[PDB]
């Protein structure tokens, strides 16, 4: 009822999200891997887990890629959703422009969920390539920034212990200063001043502390297939009407906000996007910080359009 | 509460498994991990994400590997569950009788899982390591045997669908020829004869099917970590009192076969293997096959030793 | 997208039954209660319940019963699954003339409608159901079942209850319902079986188990908390492989076209999108399970009869 | 592991309570069934049910109730959650709850009481003065269900934003009919007007005589407290045994802060029971004036049921 597919599955994000999405897909569903190096391989070691009602379908690569790459036209034939993660910003532009033009043209009614890393650019890099063709809908593309949420939520639980909250809310951005934590949305005595300073900025630069660990090798691998995954299944149990979730995700402002493509809390539903809800009330301290994430975020979807 | 120690970490195959165990361990647990080169790496990539109950703390290894270092000593006390994945024969068998030695000097009284490749090789190694040191108990050394058992599920639900089983019993041994699925302890209608033949032969050289598809660059590591973080819960789960699960293991079996090291189902409880139960009731074909499979496994066992 | 009605939601048994589905029912279902008299306060007792995604509708019933009333037939409509739980040395000829009228009147607006039947008479009142659907001309036998879980719970508790690590999920029990015709298969299972002259005992409890409880109620009432537990883990499997979210495989009192020569056994069967799809064979069975089946198959050949004489 | 005794078994309210609580109690734990009349029916019923793992235990009453039943003492012992079901108004019901919690904290006074008789308000205040007489009294292993609120306000907020949902609502006061505040300005999204949050709120406050108007004077929600008095007991001992840390509203005893000695405020439970209390939190100013309003009522209820255990 489901067909999810997975474009460049052998890299290190790709195979553990593949991983973590046959053991939750529901019964009945159908995946799909693509790469240009190591789809076979990684497609016949799944094959063996068991996990009765879950088929595996498999499409190779080729030398050095040519565009439009036959191979991948008949594996988008009936896909619902499609995750674009692939990649190592002006070598992972052309990547993306080259898949989704791919991926669109057989079937143009699916959804798009974008885990690339300069989410910034290429989210909206990826509705310039849906214009060309003439098929786009604003609430078909998504992308992908639970990875915050989840370090935010985090890194509060610690501080707080022993007072547990679900989740926490942020907005702004996705890079590196755009992100902004909203402490004061959540219930419970907060902790203090001048400590939420220093909670905030770990959220901000979480990602350097990773590749210092690492001593300069690669990045935090585990962390976003973990995210890619949740996100992943919110979308499909959405589309099946076994959900209606409220999520957060870098979408694109239909009016709203003066910014064009900011990240702001969203209802998912059957046919994607179904309400787009206020911010909300917030101090002054997160009124200033905000004010400066948007003004980077312009900047941002202006550098990567001119590209396309 | 308790415990789980992993011991290299940081490789192909024990990365999906220590993100596999994180989601699943029981509120109040804590994870530990060890290698030698990428441990603080991998350790700071898990601390993010939210799951609220569970530690983590991490041991970095060293220079090119020594004889028995602190760092692994410090990480592997009152660890209840020691989880030994870690290697690349004579080279495997050197690496895994050494971590043994040094985690079994702190906390003799925990459970020791084997997940390395020679099964039927290296089990018998880490027992007659354990004897050395002065303290050895039958019902808490257990080696990881469910890799066959998840293939023989999925090769028969194929066959006969729309019917699914739960599990397939595998008794014999691991290598390549001495497993022995039993199909016939299954409920159903089992497809035809002169079938079975190339599924009980699919399963034997399964092996060999992933590493041809990769052109010889690798063997199956999402598979086998599927597998090795499955088997763990069911110790942990019945250490702590919350379960008395039946597993198939390439156990000890003090009498009963004679075997030293047989493959056979057994009950867990809280210290460990409590119950061994008989293998059952078999057929003619499979009889056969496990009379040559017993042949090779004693001299599999023989050569392990020896060393 | 999924309805799912209860006839007699206010009896003993059908408060729990609705309680116990209300919690385990998919996003989206929906739930209707239909009873003579008690539904509004069932109806409005159990909307107060969080339960997101899911709507609760009823329909009261009336004054001492009539036939073919004008609240089920409108309560009917788009119907996917029926779990008909209604009744109170004469019981059996109330329950039937109850089953009778209720499936006359559910089954005359939606036609491709699944069946269940909880009422206690089963191996009597399954085929009333099935003639009942033969006279009106719409009859499908791979949607009609009868509620038979509640003795595999039985044997399964006691045969755990005597070997003490060593538990088994589930257990073989063929034949009937009464209690001359269950016969559990303790053969078929993995383990080595305790001793002979132990499971004579084991299988006599298991098929005076009913009793034993009625007595130990001081003759007052009888089994409804128990009874309550196995028709919500089938209506469970049977929405669930309806909706194609699983193909199960269950032992349920349905019938067979050809196969055994009793025209109603209970053997397994699997579920799929369109009710039963694949019938299987009872498999091997030794000496002793042997004696107990041609004597529960005796039994069985006469309990048909009269329920279809009664129609 | 953990021993968990339900008294009252036999009625309405406690048949489905115990129903629930045999699906859901952890693997290795131990239910305890009490009543006066007719706990062999009840009990030789769910131990039919298979649920490996869990024993079923029993203990009959007597003729028309004594005083420190017998059967009761045995019963008591190793027990280490109690819930007080049993019930029938303010003089009769204060009579039976006085009797039972003589008689089960005299053997076990290191257990968790959980009060779920109707007069939460009156009857939870007169069980501290009888663990005073004996000499052990701990407020933080003495709570009140008052968690059937909880689940109407979600209900009814839910069905008017739809399809936004939120999972729980915080209320706080009391628990009778007036002395219920819903704070629906403490929960996500945008609040949807005025002047029928008004209707919101009240609807909660008046939603018992409801159910009672449709049964047409037959009885009340048995239904919904079971499901709410099986779901609070599950907090406590998930959290006596470690497995978690949850955050709950519930009618308790506060050591000083609010001046009202037994008000419903947020708590976090913990290994030894109670582990923090929490501060009520802002509120806008329409919800001040019905919040000032219940505590005067919460006032003449305590020493109401406060003074008859003298």
């Amino acid at each position: 009822m489901v067909n999810v597919a997975v474009i460049g599955a052998a890299g290190g994000i790709g195979q553990s999200l593949s991983l973590l999405l046959l053991r939750e897909l529901p019964f009945g569903s159908t995946l799909s891997l693509y790469d240009v190096v190591g789809a076979p391989g990684v497609a016949a070691d799944l094959s063996h887990i068991d996990r009765a009602g879950i088929t595996v379908k498999h499409a190779a690569g080729k030398l050095p890629p040519v565009p439009r790459d036959p191979a991948l036209t008949e594996l988008a034939e009936g896909v619902d959703v499609f995750v674009i993660v692939a990649g190592v910003f002006n070598v992972n532009a052309g990547i993306v422009m080259d898949l989704v033009l791919t991926c669109a043209s057989v079937s143009p009614n699916a959804c798009f969920c974008i885990v690339t890393n300069p989410v910034n650019s290429t989210t909206p890099i990826a509705a310039q390539t849906l214009r060309k063709i003439g098929v786009y809908n604003k609430n078909k593309l998504l992308g992908v920034s639970l990875l915050d949420g989840l370090r935010a939520t985090r890194f509060i639980n610690n501080a707080r212990h022993p007072l547990v909250v679900p989740y926490v809310p942020v907005v702004g951005g996705h890079s590196d200063v755009t992100i902004v934590p909203l402490y004061s949305q959540i219930p419970g005595p907060l902790p203090d001043e001048s400590t939420l300073k220093e909670i905030r900025k770990r959220v901000q630069v979480a990602g350097t502390e990773v590749v210092k660990a690492k001593a300069g090798r690669g990045s935090a691998t585990l962390s976003m297939a973990e995210a890619g995954a949740r996100f992943t299944m919110h979308v499909v149990k959405a589309l099946m009407g076994l959900d209606t979730p409220m999520v957060y995700a870098y979408v694109d402002t239909d009016g709203e906000h003066e910014c064009p493509f900011l990240a702001m809390p969203v209802v998912l539903g059957k046919n994607g996007i179904e309400r787009r809800l206020p911010i909300g009330p917030i101090t002054t301290v997160e009124k200033e910080m905000l004010e400066e994430a948007v003004g980077v975020v312009k900047k941002n979807i202006a550098k990567g359009e001119t590209f396309a």
